[PDB]
């Protein structure tokens, strides 16, 4: 489980090769990948920029068009803990990443 600290940002890595996958859309969602995928969406990109976001705390601060679609959750709270899913819609070879985030109250 990725460890986070309340009051600080936390980043969940999600990266893919655009050389082999092309520049494609991706989404982040709350929940485990096989039970929700992106039904409870946090982020949607069109491959180049974020086109949908649940709220401003969910940011893609990396170079999106170069494959870095890692999610940074700003100003985390213990309540942000839980499962997260990244889905990169690479035609014919979707990439999935499951994370269990644990944000500690202090430390």
């Amino acid at each position: 489980a990725v460890q986070g600290l309340a009051g600080h940002p936390v980043t969940l890595p999600c990266i893919y090769s655009t050389h082999l996958g092309g520049i494609v859309p991706m989404c982040w969602g709350l929940g485990e990948c096989r039970h929700s995928y992106c039904i409870r969406s946090l982020i949607w990109t069109n491959g180049y920029t974020v086109t949908h976001q649940r709220n401003s705390r969910y940011q893609l601060k990396g170079n999106i068009s170069e494959g870095n679609v890692s999610l940074t959750i700003e100003n985390t709270v213990v309540g942000d803990g839980g499962p997260y899913c990244c889905v990169v819609e690479i035609p014919g070879a979707f990439h999935f990443v499951d994370y269990m985030l644990e944000v500690k109250p202090e430390l």
